[PDB]
């Protein structure tokens, strides 16, 4: 005891790692089986694998285990290197000889294995330092040297890396998968981190660890942790500047509250780029705008609610300046979903182009690790480097954004995608328009009237002076046709000048 | 006696490489004739090779078998590999001069031998890791310096790498191949491996072998002791948690069929990927949808009860959205054959061009190994990275494929391909269309009583509403021209809204 929230995985390991090893050998050799001498676990980081590999242990008062890191010995000059490998399995190797089959049992634990397969075969082989590893790690588990007293487990991030040689009967036969925990998992986990604060009369009596279970959506463990710890970090500062009456020390719910402002998640919502550099204003100045509002807000409910509907991708397209990216900001606000991200120009500038590859492949694995995901990707056209002197772009970009927009993810999740353009007969030309499901479409301003609303909504000036403005622009240019990022921009010029009225009418005479 | 399904390979074994060792040196030296001192083995891995290298030296009673794997003596450091094949064959030259003629057998087992071959000639070469190998193991049974009391077996997985050098007479004069069992073998295989058990009456009486050998029917020899394994892993935790009552314990046929559930054998059925991304939903809404599933039933008979046909291919074409894919899925489910797999962009995402081919060829040769076998390709167009603003396309990719469409399995073996494409005329410019056998076109809806079909299948409203959407449209627009995911698209996002009908009818009249 000591893990909450994986019952169900620590059933299914018991039962085929662990089990044969309680009973006596007799049973054992009666029935002409051999024991499982490989055990991999794979998923997210700090979410919870060691810890099980260490409680394990406990059960079947096995030695401590021993471990190793994969960078380590890489790292090592090539000597060293090889002869370290050998160093691990001495003790093992010793208390055989000892005792044959009533030996005790020995664990290994091996962390970032896939670093050592993360390289050209012509640098592994030619230089020899992953190759060397993996070769006498396996002679040792699997060759005529076979060893019977150990087990080992290995922990990746990423299991398609992994050389399917090793995956075969004899080597690595178990593979087990761990996930992000879910509302009650978190309760528990409260649980455990808060037990021994509760029974030593530390903790006051308005905390509801139920609300918290509620709170924390999409946290991992050492998150929950470090929460815990910044809690009473705020305690213990309030009497300091050491002090008598330590006796009364306790922690309390605004502490709580107010921890949450100070560790925030990886797989959260990236606020203060969506909220700030992308809206700067949001005014309802004609129908068209709410008739796109309330779509948008269709679309979540749709994915929230269904089960055959798990990807749905968007285009919203239209003149340059209409709003076009102002407006997807806005549908991501207002979904409160757990998980937003967005892809922009501002995020790859000054990599070289298989950095650029890496990052979006990264972005989209990560996409696919909770219940529900939004993402929101600006300026396609931009981001594949496109120039109509040539014409000049690039290539690979386009066909990872193209496979990647049609991908479903695993294992009944589900995400919403986001897509704005200015160039649509570029994309027409490119024959990508087979991915997207639906259009949407966003037009410029065309009626006095609006203005109007505009500038009601701004505080620009008494009725008196508005009035004027049409008046004068109603026998100057009616048939203008201008987006509103100048409008909103030629406003704010106006108020600052001596002469408002006739500044801004010459303004947008220039502009349509 | 240890292995079963491989008689006669054991007999032409027997005959070549051993009879001779058996009868008494006078009549050998009395006909004038020399013993064999090379033997090569090829096949697939877990199917039993080393077994019976193991079992034969029993019956002459020679000493155990040494064994030396390549990559270990490939990766060691230089001089340490030149100076330890000279180690390997100590004792084999020790009895000769110790006793002559009448000497024991020498057995040295040689294992991943292409490893060796498998590099550039420059660098095996100026390196000399490769090369010295080779050329020390040569002198050794070949040149002056020959040695009579020594049998050397080679093992390997891909037989076209070994150079023709070493095939010729005086080196490595017999070769034989390994199969995967048939159903007896399998039936054989099962006694083999459960013997201790019937023998210590641990094992029930409703277990019939003849229903298991049925079910698993591309297996070889590793998973069948794996499937052993798991079973009696479940037979054993129902008991813990070390008990009274042990004596008791009895395997039985549930834990067999859930083991099932958890060896998953190589050369099987991909499921997942053919059943969830592919296929959600399959409602027969015309004529044509019936004889294009029919047709595909015919060519799966074809396949399977002929001798004159072991080749067909297929090509399915239309519009974007018809139903394609889908449709390929839904045949190759249903086929009820053993191995079934698919090649997609989804599977080549983020490799180098190089590796792209690897993998293509990799997965062609794992075909070839079983009686019956489907592969779907999928969007040919996309796996050469087509874009027509330059035209820019890979070449290399295009002629493997271009050769491996033809190419027909060896050994009264069969297969059948299906390929599914939506630029019929980039593939007409491309000259490529002679390799396919016949093609099916899958049109659009063009019909308001084909809508009616969907919509009731799919349950989207009361009758009362849905014979307003067809009034509506008889008169908004009949011609409408629009795919099947489109339609099922705008379907679902009609039923959340709160005016289903004017809603679908806007979306399908744009559509249109
Ligand atoms: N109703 C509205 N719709 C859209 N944007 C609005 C609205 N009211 C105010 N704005 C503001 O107007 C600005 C619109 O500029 P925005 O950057 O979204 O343009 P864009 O279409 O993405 O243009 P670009 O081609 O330059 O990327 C934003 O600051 C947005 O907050
Ligand atoms: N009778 C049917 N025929 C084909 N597809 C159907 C049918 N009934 C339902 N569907 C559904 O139609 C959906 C769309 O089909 P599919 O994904 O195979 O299209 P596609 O031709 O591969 O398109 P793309 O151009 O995107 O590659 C599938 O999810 C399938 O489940
Ligand atoms: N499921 C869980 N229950 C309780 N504590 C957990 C859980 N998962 C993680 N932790 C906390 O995480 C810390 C160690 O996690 P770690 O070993 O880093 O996991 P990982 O395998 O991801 O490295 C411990 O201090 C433990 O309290
Ligand atoms: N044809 C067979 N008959 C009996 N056992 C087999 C057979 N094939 C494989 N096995 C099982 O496989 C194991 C050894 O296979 P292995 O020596 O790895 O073959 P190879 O490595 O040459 O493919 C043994 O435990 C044996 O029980």
């Amino acid at each position: 005891l000591g893990v909450g929230g994986l019952d169900k995985e620590f059933t299914k390991i018991f039962r085929r790692a662990f089990a044969s090893r309680i009973f006596p050998p007799s049973v054992i050799e009666k029935l002409g089986i051999s024991h499982v001498k490989g055990l991999l676990l794979y998923g997210p980081p700090g979410t919870g694998k060691t810890l099980i590999a260490r409680k394990i242990g406990t059960m079947l008062n096995a030695k401590e285990p021993k471990i190793v890191n994969g960078p380590e010995i890489l790292s090592k000059y090539v000597g060293s290197s090889e002869e370290n490998i050998r160093n691990l399995f001495k003790d093992a190797e010793a208390e055989y000889r000892a005792k044959g089959e009533e030996s005790s049992l020995h664990i290994i634990i091996f962390d970032e294995l896939d670093s050592v397969f993360k390289q050209r075969g012509s640098r592994g082989d030619g230089t020899g330092v992953g190759d060397n590893v993996v070769n006498q790690l396996l002679a040792k588990m699997d060759g005529v040297d076979q060893l019977n007293n150990i087990l080992v487990i290995g922990m990746t991030n990423r299991k398609d890396l992994i050389d399917s040689a090793l995956l075969r009967p004899g080597r690595f036969e178990v593979q087990v998968e761990i996930h992000l925990p879910d509302e009650k998992g978190r309760l528990q986990i409260f649980d455990i981190q808060t037990k021994k604060m509760r029974e030593n009369n530390m903790m006051s009596d308005d905390v509801n660890l139920a609300e918290l279970a509620a709170l924390t959506k999409n946290f991992s463990g050492a998150e929950i942790e470090g929460l815990v710890k910044s809690a009473s970090s705020f305690a213990i500062n309030k009497t300091v500047n050491n002090t008598k009456d330590i006796a009364k020390l306790k922690v309390t719910r605004e502490d709580f509250l107010n921890a949450l402002n100070d560790v925030t998640p990886a797989f959260g919502i990236s606020e203060e780029d969506l909220k700030t550099c992308v809206e700067g204003g949001m005014m309802l100045y004609s129908e068209r705008v709410n008739s796109i509002l309330k779509n948008g807000a269709r679309y979540v409910r749709q994915v929230r609610e269904s089960d055959k509907s798990r990807l749905v991708s968007l285009l919203i397209h239209g003149p340059a300046g209409s709003g076009k990216t102002a407006l997807a900001a806005e549908i991501a606000l207002k979904s409160g979903f757990p998980f937003i991200r967005l892809i922009s120009p501002n995020e790859l500038s000054g990599m070289s182009e298989s950095a650029k590859i890496a990052y979006i492949d990264n972005t989209f694995r990560d996409a696919y690790k909770s219940p529900l995901n939004i993402l929101v990707i600006d300026s396609l056209e931009t981001l594949v480097d496109w120039v109509p002197i040539g014409p000049r772009f690039s290539n690979n970009i386009l066909q990872m954004l193209k496979v990647a927009l049609k991908r479903k993810p695993p294992q009944d999740r589900r995400l919403l995608i986001m897509t704005t353009t200015s160039a649509y007969s570029v994309l027409q030309q490119m024959d990508i328009l087979s991915c997207f499901d639906n259009e949407i479409a966003v037009p410029n301003m065309t009626n006095l009237d609006e203005l109007n609303n505009v500038m009601i909504e701004s505080n620009f000036l008494d009725d008196a002076g508005r009035v004027k403005v049409i008046n004068e622009l109603s026998r100057s240019c009616p048939n203008f046709n201008v987006g509103i990022k100048k409008t909103l921009t030629n406003i704010e010029t106006a108020r600052h000048d001596e002469d408002p009225v006739n500044e801004l009418v010459e303004l947008m005479t220039q502009s349509a």
